[PDB]
C-alpha cells in the first residue's frame, strides 16, 4: 500500500535501482515474507513512511517468495530486512521490526 512499489522481477529490480541513481534519490527496500510475524507488524509503518517521504525517498517491497533471486543476491538471512540503495549500490541496512529505528533510517537518508 501507500507509495510502496512492489518488485515482481529481477528486471524490475534493476530498473528501479537505475531510476534511483538517475534521479539522485535514495531507495529504501523492505525484504519481507508473509509467513514472518514481525514483517506484518512493521509493514503498516513502512507504508505510512512511504506516503510521508513521497518525493524524497523511493520505497520498494521485495517478497522473498516472489523474487528469490533478488533476495539471494542481496544476502538476506533474517526478516524483515531493510536496505538503503544510493547510486545503484547498498549504502545501509536495518534488520528487525523496530519502529523507531525504521523512522530514523528513513530520516537519515532523506536528509
Amino acid at each position: 500500500g501507500g507509495s510502496v512499489i512492489v518488485i515482481d522481477s529481477k528486471a524490475a529490480w534493476d530498473a528501479q535501482l537505475a531510476k534511483g541513481k538517475e534521479e539522485h534519490k535514495p531507495i529504501v527496500v523492505d525484504f519481507t515474507a508473509t509467513w514472518c510475524g514481525p514483517c506484518k507488524m512493521i509493514a503498516p509503518l513502512f507504508e505510512t513512511l512511504s506516503n510521508d517521504y513521497a518525493g524524497k525517498v523511493i520505497f520498494l517491497k521485495v517478497d522473498v517468495d516472489a523474487v528469490a533471486a533478488v533476495a539471494e543476491a542481496a544476502g538476506i538471512t533474517a526478516m524483515p530486512t531493510f536496505h538503503v540503495y544510493k547510486d545503484g549500490v547498498k549504502a545501509d541496512d536495518l534488520v528487525g521490526a523496530s519502529q523507531d529505528k525504521l523512522k530514523a533510517l528513513v530520516a537519515k537518508h532523506a536528509a
